[PDB]
């Protein structure tokens, strides 16, 4: 009775082997929902910018023929898109209606089952537009439903897991009615962008003992409880779990949480991004490393030389799965499946070792 929502991206295909990922890589029975990241907007109309656009549709149909229970959504937004991307679409009921009408037509034309709106992040300034957009979206979906013999288009949204940003950005109460569920972006708590610069975990389940005051807020456990305390039912929280880790270059020889860092760890050989590692990169790094399991935070990290990696692993997946069953949440969301060991030949534990673990752990009675 849980959902497994998997994001996949349109830029992993530009990566080099064997990090190259296309929709053809997808196991139609892995996740319950799939989300394509990301669409965009031009002339107040939805549009996809991907040289492999038409091959996407091919796979989408092929995938859905094979799994009639599979849902596939189109996500719009994302970090790079920001708020800007949404202008000036959001500035008019006339502009927004043109937009929404194009969504409905698009998704239906291309066999999508719903729309995810990952506005990163509305914050104070766009709280209002977001809220209207969503609301107008849900309404319109409903109307389209009444007059149709098709299932009802789904509407979801990727949302922040930081308290401040949550308070600033969302009318949760309303959000709860308009959204079929949320994808809680409960990761990227700590990275190499922090000041001061010390090691912290990308996605801790619970707070470190020393996390006092405002830091005590940045763990998965806190984020979920707050979206619940703020008015979102549990069953509507799909909890975010990451398939990547964050990398630090150690300043001293102190290998513990809180130790000082020079900067982000060395970019990986495939991902080529400083302070970021795909799990298929992490499996190699772990070779000849020292792994420690934070008893308090419930998640591991690894040290090799002067490189510090806070990541999630199988024990991490199952531990977080248990937590989510315990709080009667909707399920798990994965960001993103192209960073898991999908070919299965890096970590040698079969394709999608992490997501299979989430999938297995969810299904286990």
């Amino acid at each position: 009775s849980y959902k497994l929502v998997c994001y996949f991206t349109n830029w992993s295909q530009d990566r080099q082997e064997p990090g190259k990922f296309t929709p053809e890589n997808i196991d139609p029975f892995l996740c319950s929902h799939l989300i394509y990241s990301f669409a965009s907007i031009e002339n107040n109309k939805v549009i996809i910018k991907d040289k492999s656009e038409v091959m996407l549709y091919q796979t989408i149909n092929s995938l859905k023929t094979k799994n009639p229970k599979l849902k596939i959504l189109l996500s719009i937004g994302g970090y790079l898109f920001g708020s800007k991307g949404f202008h000036p679409m959001v500035d008019s009921s006339t502009s927004r209606l043109e937009f929404i009408n194009s969504i409905i037509l698009f998704l239906r034309n291309h066999n999508f089952d719903g729309l995810d709106v990952s506005w990163i992040y509305p914050d104070q300034k766009e709280n209002t537009h977001f809220t209207v957009l969503i609301h107008e979206l849900a309404e319109a979906f409903q109307k389209d439903f009444t007059k149709s013999t098709k299932e009802r288009l789904l509407l979801t949204v990727g949302v922040s897991a930081g308290r401040q940003m949550i308070d600033n950005s969302y009318q949760v109460e309303k959000l709860a009615k308009d959204l079929d569920f949320i994808n809680l972006l409960s990761f990227d708590f700590h990275g190499s962008w922090e000041k001061p610069l010390i090691t912290g975990h990308n996605s801790p389940l619970s707070k470190g003992w020393q996390d006092r005051g405002p830091s005590s807020y940045y763990n998965v456990e806190y984020a979920v409880g707050y979206w619940i305390h703020k008015g979102m039912p549990s069953e509507k929280v799909v909890m975010g779990i990451p398939t990547y880790g964050h990398s630090f270059t150690l300043a001293s020889a102190e290998t513990t949480v809180g130790a000082p860092a020079s900067g982000p760890g060395a970019a990986g050989p495939i991902t080529e991004s400083s302070g970021f590692l795909a799990y298929y990169e992490i499996c190699q790094f772990l070779k000849g490393a020292k792994i420690t399991w934070l008893q308090d935070q419930q998640v591991p990290y690894a040290v090799k030389g002067n490189q510090w990696v806070g990541y999630d692993d199988v024990k991490s997946m199952e531990t977080k799965v248990q937590f989510l069953k315990n709080l009667n949440l909707g399920g798990a969301m994965i960001w993103s499946i192209d960073m898991d060991d999908f070919t299965g030949k890096s970590c040698n534990q079969g394709p999608y070792p992490l997501v299979q673990a989430v999938k297995r752990s969810l299904g286990s009675l």
